């Protein structure tokens, strides 16, 4: 951000365009994932035991308002941008074309490898003997398995069903069972990928069965015709609405399908195209009406499927005993659906800027790529990083006058900087690359509008524009403190016109580039005693992701989190105008992923919640904090980022959600809470 | 095994005093824990012909004031 050099009405610098030749722009970025984590699913389990008719009024008018009001605009731009088949292409391209050159050996008979290689290729593969691949025959060229969009998701919903009744398998066949995919299956490729997946077992009987079904499936309508019978022990259904109708006639629909569905088989995934609490309510009271039979139901959402989409899958079971909790309430699963109200301004849609300019702040979200003189390459770079944390600068040959830029904007690198009138930069160092310290590569560069992130930097990127709502919507304030803020994390939301302080025992001192940018830095640690807490009257106190662990890397009980907590508490009391932000993940999330198979990095380890490599720790449970703060007596609320802030992190930040983060990020936001302490 | 077993009675469980306090501030009534003391005692052994035995004395101190009443008033 700061440097030795001081530039003042320095004259903008333009970029020259380049040829398609060298540098190529595409829109979303594929994702690199092992082959056993396309198949996964994330658990969501009902927490309310009555349905009054107050809720059933208000859930009523909740969900009618939004079916006239369309989702939002945003989502549907997102959602239909990033497919899941073109998302995840690559690696079964790769394990074709691995397939056809004879390099598959040693998988085991019924492993997810063997069932990607059941998706991937349409010849019938054979085992020479148990976990080994026979070589094909020589002049034999199998054409890759034509998939659709939704062909993994089916497999993955699948592996679930297989999955749920053991959770302990690591293979999945059927013998001797039976299984129908309830589906339209115009030209269904997810019938022949199972038949070719189970064909070793002695007799299993498998078969779509939908509105406008090809061979080898059935033409039929839901719900089924009287003179038939249908039966087998597992129901994948997933019926669309192509046609507009009304609320009601979705309704009918949704409630014949799944009343069918549940009388038809032992286990069901039914899908629901529109997943409101008022309609998974009526639903679970329908289940109940079902000749006295009591039904176990439990949210679901693959791993395999549209990262961005808000439908989600519902499981029904027999159970002997009936659920005390049936019922749902702001669960996980239907906060994606509720909070995708219209938006109020059209999407922002990321734009390439070509004119570098001296501390002006009229760019909008996108990328920077041009051309420019080798002489101008260190100016250029010395004034884009006012926008831009990272450049790749490079050059096609020796005999090239020319140098080639991409950066893109950073909305972190914007807040830090224009919080003050200087302008420094490091453009000494700089001036030490010409002409040969800016790289070569003569191959094309590839590069994608919307690049990619890890789950846990999407969650932070939305709960820090919840919180920058929030503190823009206050008023008469003159500070942020920042005690969690390590290497200036939180600065994405103060406000440029207001002071920001960090108090940290670990974080770099550098006491001008810190009077440049007007913020404040204190090594000393943060103590928690009531007695010594230094809060200002008239002050903004974050925690962030603080509280959960201890300064010099060991993790906290939650006895000593709840200290903490009310600590802060009763010492933020007796002031005036002060406000404290405090996350916690909540108890809640333990049972949910220790029923499930999606966790790739967010994973629980004895209890304890496993956190992208950091150190093990546990939960705390809302009712006792809410009770901790109701007697306390403060005003308390719990605040949880929303739709809107997913949306303005993964447009502000070019970045987009993965195949397998789409599933966990449902759970992982309803489980980290936000406290607002204010007075 | 962590109950108490009173007067051959079935063992039960016994309750935290601050948890059965902080549940009462939440509820939004006037509560109060009150015990009896020795005035009480021996207003029991003058008014019915009893006294205290050997085993007795001991062991009564500890059982009065872990044995409360709730006087829950409007
Ligand atoms: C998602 S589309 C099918 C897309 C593709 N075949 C696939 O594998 O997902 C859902 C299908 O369900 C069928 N469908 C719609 N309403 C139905 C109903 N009421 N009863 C039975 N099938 C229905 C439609 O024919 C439609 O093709
Ligand atoms: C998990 S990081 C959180 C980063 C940042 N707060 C954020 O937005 O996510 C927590 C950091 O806070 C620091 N820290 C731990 N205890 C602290 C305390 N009691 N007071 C101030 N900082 C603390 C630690 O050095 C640790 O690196």
């Amino acid at each position: 951000v700061t440097g030795a050099t001081e530039h003042d009405t320095v004259a903008d610098i333009v970029l020259g365009q380049t040829g398609e030749d060298v540098i190529t722009i595409s829109m979303v970025e594929p994702m690199s994932i092992a082959v056993e984590d396309m198949y996964g699913y994330v658990l969501d389990t009902p927490t309310r035991d009555i349905w009054p008719a107050d809720e059933q009024i208000e859930q009523k008018g909740d969900a009618v308002a939004l079916y006239d009001t369309k989702t939002s605009r945003a989502l549907g731009m997102f959602n239909n941008t990033v497919r899941i088949d073109d998302l995840l292409s690559p690696l079964l391209s790769l394990v074709y074309r691995t397939y056809i050159k004879g390099d598959t050996m040693t998988m085991t008979q019924g492993s997810l490898d063997h069932l990607t290689l059941c998706a991937a290729v349409d010849s019938d593969i054979t085992f020479v003997g148990n976990r080994m691949i026979a070589p094909l025959p020589e002049g034999y060229i199998p054409k890759p398995m034509h998939r659709n969009n939704s062909t993994m998701k089916m497999l993955s919903l699948y592996v679930a069903l297989k999955k749920l009744e053991n959770f302990a398998t690591n293979s999945y066949l059927m013998a001797p069972d039976t299984s129908i995919i309830l589906l339209g299956a115009e030209r269904e490729p997810a019938v022949n990928i199972l038949r070719r997946f189970n064909r070793n077992v002695s007799n299993v009987r498998i078969i779509g069965m939908g509105d406008r079904a090809v061979e080898p499936n059935i033409r039929v309508r839901v719900p089924f015709p009287i003179d038939k019978n249908i039966s087998a022990d597992f129901i994948i259904c997933d019926i669309n609405s192509y046609e507009d109708q009304s609320f009601e006639s979705m309704f009918s629909e949704t409630i014949s399908v799944v009343t069918t569905c549940a009388s038809a088989a032992t286990r069901a995934l039914v899908k629901i195209n529109h997943p409101s609490e008022y309609m998974i309510n009526s639903v679970i009271e329908r289940l109940s009406q079902l000749g006295g039979v009591f039904y176990h139901t439990a949210l679901l959402k693959t791993a395999s499927q549209n990262p961005y989409s808000y439908e989600t899958y519902i499981y029904i079971t027999p159970i002997a005993a009936a659920v005390r909790f049936p019922f749902y309430s702001n669960s996980a699963m239907i906060n994606r659906y509720m909070t995708a109200v219209a938006d109020d301004e059209m999407p922002i849609i990321p734009s390439i800027h070509t004119v570098i300019k001296g501390h002006s702040n009229t760019y909008s979200p996108g990328l920077f790529c041009g051309c420019v003189d080798v002489q101008s390459a260190p100016l250029a770079l010395s004034q884009l990083k006012s926008y831009c944390s990272e450049a790749t600068t490079w050059r096609v040959d020796s005999d090239d006058n020319l140098v080639n830029i991409i950066a893109r904007i950073d909305p972190a690198r914007i807040a830090l900087e224009f919080r003050t009138r200087s302008n420094t930069s490091a453009y000494h160092e700089y001036q030490r690359y010409v002409p040969n310290g800016l790289g070569f590569k003569v191959r094309k560069t590839r590069e994608f509008r919307y690049m990619h992130r890890e789950v846990t930097f999407i969650h932070k990127l939305m709960m820090y524009a919840l919180i920058r709502e929030q503190i823009s919507l206050t008023e008469n304030m003159t500070q942020v403190v920042s005690i969690g803020g390590r290497n200036l994390a939180d600065i994405s939301v103060v406000p440029l016109n207001m002071k920001y302080v960090v108090i940290d025992p670990a974080t770099r001192i550098e006491t001008l580039t810190q009077e440049k940018k007007n913020i404040e830095v204190q090594s000393r640690p943060f103590q928690f005693d009531a007695a010594n807490m230094d809060l200002e009257n008239n002050s903004i106190y974050l925690f962030i992701a603080v509280i959960m662990n201890e300064p010099n890397g060991a993790a906290t009980p939650a006895r000593m989190q709840m200290d903490k907590i009310r600590n802060v508490a009763t010492a933020m009391l007796t002031r005036t105008n002060c406000v404290a932000y405090i996350s916690f993940y909540e108890a809640g999330i333990i049972t949910r992923l220790d029923q499930s198979t999606a966790h790739k990095t967010i994973r629980v380890e004895e209890g304890r919640l496993k956190v992208a490599n950091y150190v093990p720790v546990d939960t705390l449970v809302e009712a006792d904090v809410t009770l901790m703060l109701r007697d306390i007596g403060i005003t308390h609320e719990i605040i949880r980022p929303s739709t809107p802030e997913l949306i303005d992190a993964c447009s502000n930040y070019g970045i987009r959600l993965g195949s397998t983060g789409g599933a966990v990020l449902d759970v992982f936001n309803h489980y980290s809470p936000v406290i607002k302490l204010v007075r």
